[PDB]
């Protein structure tokens, strides 16, 4: 919808 799940890009709390 607007973001990917913790399984593709950086799976971290990036603000």
């Amino acid at each position: 919808p607007m973001t990917l799940p913790e399984n593709y890009f950086s799976e971290r709390p990036y603000h």
